[PDB]
């Protein structure tokens, strides 16, 4: 249960690490985007299957920082991935016109490259150690896909179904990262990297205090 990247995607990361380092922040716009695409997904299933949305009714980002535990969440209720999805999409596979999307990032500013070729999620090891997708599909029960970069390994949740249906992705952070960790730093990006998403986005965040969604865009 535990699988070697395909070599492109090695090359990818590294490609993108070495790129971006400047530019770490990006790591959320893509989570964002990537969020709004599963969502966009399920949506379009629903038009001829609304049992699609039985799972889970909504269509929402939720983004949580845990910085007592230095992770950061970021929840979506679209689509989700199958277990085989998450080794296919997710390492052992690379998609059509990798084997060097690769020249251009090297030739001839990356930012839309990676954007563009969809590929984002990889900037998730820009600010953290570790990458944890949890993933709940209608036609599959609830796996784990856990990565350090130098492998991953996929197993059924344990937990069962928590999710209802869709994705979370959890970012054990680096120290170089720890301002991610910050609602203030967290909130003034999800709302900058949100305002033309068209699903809702929330930030847990304090406001006597209390915690309660706080919605970005
Ligand atoms: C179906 O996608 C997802 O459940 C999802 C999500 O809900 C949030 C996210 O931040 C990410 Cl990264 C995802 C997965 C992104 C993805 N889905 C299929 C492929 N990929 C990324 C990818 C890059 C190269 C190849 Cl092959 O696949």
């Amino acid at each position: 249960e535990k699988f070697a990247f395909q070599a492109e995607v090695n090359r990818m990361m590294k490609l993108i690490i070495n790129s971006l380092y400047k530019n770490k922040e990006i790591f959320l716009r893509e989570l964002i985007s990537n969020a709004s695409d599963a969502l966009d997904k399920i949506r379009l299933i629903s038009l001829t299957d609304e049992n699609a949305l039985a799972g889970n009714e909504e269509l929402t980002v939720k983004i949580k920082c845990d910085k007592e535990k230095n992770l950061l969440h970021v929840t979506d209720t679209g689509v989700g991935m199958t277990r085989e999805e998450l080794v296919k999409n997710l390492g052992t596979i690379a998609k059509s016109g990798t084997s060097e999307f690769l020249n251009k990032m090297t030739e001839a500013s990356t930012s839309e490259l990676i954007g563009q070729f969809g590929v984002g999620f990889y900037s998730a090891f820009l600010v953290a150690d570790k990458v944890i997708v949890t993933s709940k599909h209608n036609n599959d029960t609830q796996h784990i896909w856990e990565s350090d970069s130098n492998e991953f390994s996929v197993i059924a949740d344990p937990r069962g179904n928590t999710l209802g249906r869709g994705t979370t992705i959890t970012l054990v952070l680096k120290e170089e990262a720890s301002d991610y960790l910050e609602l203030d730093t967290i909130k003034n990006l999800v709302k900058k990297y949100s305002q033309f998403i068209n699903f809702p986005i929330y930030v847990w965040s304090s406001k006597k205090t209390v915690w309660d969604w706080e919605l970005m865009n």
